[PDB]
């Protein structure tokens, strides 16, 4: 094929968030399970923005009517993935809410943490998505908003990430998040101890959950 070309934006992690992201990459903590909790909290919450922002304007369902989360381990590649069909980010919301800006929670978390805190109470200070690094050497986030585009945000830490529009399967709105699992982590693929897990931490979220479990 003649050579194409593709726009990256490359980003530095604010400052703050980048000392979080090593404190979760490099410390040992028990009970990393919690990582499954977070994800499907902001899944919940974006699917309820769609449902509400809905009621007034259903034109907004015309990317697709059905609110709900599918869970899809793969061995092959050692990805655990989590799709919603919420709200989804504009280009402008993945950046902002994906590492340039300073999170609220930042700071007291990092202390709590320094002070002996579990990892546990990461969604109390509003910063529950880089639990994800408890489990994952990479994430990437692909997301759809009625109003922009698909976005493809990636990062392995190292105090940078990337934006670039998606080359991969469109998706009608919402956003799937991929954990590109760390080696030692592999139970999180097991639908046993996926099941586990959500029955546990994530029972009452407001939406069905379907677990695509691929056959042995
Ligand atoms: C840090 C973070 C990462 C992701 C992937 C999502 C949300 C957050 C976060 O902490 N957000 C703060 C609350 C405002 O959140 C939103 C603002 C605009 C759109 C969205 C969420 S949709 C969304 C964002 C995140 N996760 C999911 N599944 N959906
Ligand atoms: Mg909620």
């Amino acid at each position: 094929q003649p050579m194409e070309e593709e726009e990256v934006e490359t980003f530095a992690f604010q400052a703050e968030i980048a000392q979080l992201m090593s404190l979760i990459i490099n410390t040992f903590y028990s009970n990393k399970e919690i990582f499954l909790r977070e994800l499907i909290s902001n899944s919940s919450d974006a699917l309820d923005k769609i449902r509400y922002e809905s009621l007034t304007d259903p034109s907004k369902l015309d990317s697709g009517k059905e609110l709900h989360i599918n869970l899809i381990p793969n061995k092959q590649d050692r990805t655990l993935t989590i799709v919603d069909t919420g709200i989804g980010m504009t280009k402008a919301d993945l950046i902002n809410n994906l590492g340039t800006i300073a999170k609220s929670g930042t700071k007291a978390f990092m202390e709590a943490l320094q002070a002996g805190a579990d990892i546990s109470m990461i969604g109390q200070f509003g910063v529950g998505f880089y639990s994800a690094y408890l489990v994952a050497e990479k994430v990437t986030v692909i997301t759809k908003h009625n109003d922009d585009e698909q976005y493809a945000w990636e990062s392995s830490a190292g105090g940078s990430f990337t934006v670039r529009t998606d080359t991969g399967e469109p998706m009608g709105r919402g956003t799937k998040v991929i954990l590109h699992l760390k080696e030692d982590q592999t139970e999180y693929l097991e639908e046993r101890r996926i099941k586990e897990i959500v029955k546990k931490h994530s029972q009452f979220i407001g939406y069905p959950i379907t677990l695509f479990v691929e056959k042995e």
